[PDB]
């Protein structure tokens, strides 16, 4: 919270909402300026520019199980100061474009470059550095939050003639991006209607991944992070009497209805989602 010399960390943090999430392939950049409401004194000073007054600090898939920080530096060793005193800079965190589920931490932080008479050096020199933000002095760290959300897919069975014992076939797509890149897993539980505790396996982006359920059983996403494309898709069952419904259910949001056995392209948000096929059959 108080360094000694000419040198400046920065630390990034990302706080998993679910602790299993995936970590998207992002950026996160910090720009360092001269402040300018200094009130010019004797010892205060507007800062002077650095020559990198960027830094930044990058999060790819395989940082998944990580410490999920990553730290970065701003260099003041080459700033030319003219006179002792105590020159005042702003550190912010910078994003053009918003990455789904990401939140981003707006916070301004004020940074003392404390610059003293070196004897070594015959020069005012960056001695120590004390970063601030509306508080105590603290070090120079940047949180943001990583959502995630979840996928469930639900069987219904209807009509005195559906058979509630029949399995029924899917296929669930989950397509890559720039965040989340071909391969990488999403973790999936099914939940039947028997003795036994939820099975787990394995999705991977761009990979159909086949299920089966009978009615009143699920699969569950635990772990899909938001900004994704999906499709699921039930079999056709036309040729044994069943009529396919699907309702597309966004937790809080309007339910979509949709006629047969496909959902359409859905982008996953920071919502549940809830996905049921009704298969009915009667005579």
């Amino acid at each position: 919270t108080v360094v000694n010399g000419a040198k400046l960390t920065v630390t990034k943090n990302l706080d998993l909402v679910n602790s299993n999430a995936l970590i998207p392939n992002t950026d996160f950049t910090f720009k360092i300026e001269p402040d300018t409401t200094v009130n010019e004194d004797g010892n205060k000073f507007k800062g002077v520019a650095l020559n990198t007054p960027m830094t930044k600090v990058t999060y790819t898939n395989s940082d998944k199980g990580g410490s999920n920080t990553k730290t970065a530096e701003f260099d003041f060793s080459e700033v030319t100061f003219e006179k002792p005193g105590v020159y005042y800079y702003k550190v912010t965190e910078e994003k053009i474009d918003k990455v789904p589920g990401v939140s981003y931490d707006t916070t301004s932080y004020t940074v003392q470059v404390h610059v003293l008479w070196n004897e070594e050096q015959q020069k005012p020199v960056a001695t120590y550095i004390v970063g601030y933000k509306e508080g105590s002095k603290v070090p120079i760290q940047f949180k943001a939050s990583l959502d995630s959300t979840t996928l469930t897919v639900k069987k219904k069975v209807s009509g005195t003639g559906g058979d509630r014992s029949k399995d029924f076939n899917f296929g669930l797509t989950l397509k890559a991006n720039q965040y989340y890149k071909a391969s990488e897993k999403v973790m999936i539980e099914k939940t039947t209607k028997g003795g036994q505790a939820p099975v787990q396996t394995e999705a991977s982006i761009d990979q159909l991944y086949h299920f089966t359920l009978k009615d009143g059983e699920s699969i569950k996403v635990t772990n899909l992070p938001v900004g994704v494309d999906y499709v699921v898709t039930e079999d056709d069952y036309k040729s044994e009497k069943y009529t396919t419904n699907v309702e597309v259910s966004p937790q809080d949001g309007a339910v979509k209805n949709i006629a047969g056995n496909s959902t359409e392209q859905e982008t996953s948000t920071d919502k549940d989602m809830t996905i049921t096929f009704t298969n009915k059959k009667v005579f």
